[PDB]
């Protein structure tokens, strides 16, 4: 099948970028010998999904002229990537996930994936602001689970900001707003940063532009700054 990760990857850059996917953890997939003591007393579940996820991580690479290398975790759970490159890694029930750039080019990247399926009462109140539980539902076409997307949307935000700050990022410190494509499938959002904004150095990160998809079950969600 096509990725689903290009719907929400612009035209303006997706050509600095590289990315794969798979939708299961296929046998046989190692992971580097670097890896194994991350993964050594995991349950089968994850250490698969983490084998898998490298394994989308290195094919991209690839895609960008990087040889095949190991990638760790560091001190807040990041992806260590190789120097010159940034990156980002989702999985979640059927999805796995890698886009990566040239840190040249592009400044950060963050996407995530979720199941395109509702939250309880109680997560949607601790990762929304009360002003986006008013605006959202008008924003987006019925039928889609918008307490999910904002989720998905939040999470990638995060994911972006990170590498850039060094520092945490509240549910409750952006405000995302959304509009909708005819489709109902695909659209923008903006995350509004609310807390200080300060990147370690460069401009600061107060609004970010992403997209979000909603498509084989899957809700994805991409924010790519490029390097000005
Ligand atoms: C860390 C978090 C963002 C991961 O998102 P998720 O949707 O739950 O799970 P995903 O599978 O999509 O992403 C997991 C991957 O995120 C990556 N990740 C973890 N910490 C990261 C960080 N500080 N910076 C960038 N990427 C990070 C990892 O690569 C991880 O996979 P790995 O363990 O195989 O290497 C999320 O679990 C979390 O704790 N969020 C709190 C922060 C947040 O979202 N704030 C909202 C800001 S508006
Ligand atoms: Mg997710």
């Amino acid at each position: 099948i096509s990725m689903l990760v290009s719907s929400v990857l612009p035209g303006t850059v997706v050509d600095d970028l590289a990315y794969a996917e798979l939708y299961s953890d296929p046998p046989g997939l190692v992971p580097l010998p670097e890896e194994e003591p991350l993964i050594a007393k995991s349950v089968a579940k994850r250490r698969n999904e983490f084998i898998t996820v490298r394994h989308c991580a290195r094919v991209a690479l690839g895609d960008l002229g990087v040889p095949p290398v190991p990638i760790l975790k560091g001190d807040k759970g990041q992806p260590c990537w190789p120097d010159g490159v940034v990156g980002s890694l989702t999985h979640c029930s059927g999805y796995r996930g890698a886009v990566v750039g040239r840190s040249a080019a592009v400044r950060s990247v963050g996407i995530d994936a979720e199941p395109h399926d509702v939250l309880s009462n109680g997560v949607l109140d601790a990762i929304s602001l009360p002003e986006e539980r008013d605006e959202i539902p008008s924003a987006m076409p019925d039928g889609l689970h918008w307490d999910r997307i904002l989720f998905c949307a939040k999470e990638a935000t995060y994911k972006v900001w990170f590498p850039l700050t060094n520092r945490w990022l509240g549910f409750e410190d952006a405000h995302i707003t959304f509009e909708a494509d005819d489709s109902g499938r695909t659209g923008r959002f903006v995350s509004r940063i609310l807390i200080d904004p300060s990147a370690l150095w460069g401009p600061p990160l107060t609004t970010l532009h992403g997209r979000w998809s909603v498509e084989r079950g899957l809700v994805l969600t991409a924010i790519v700054l490029l390097e000005h």
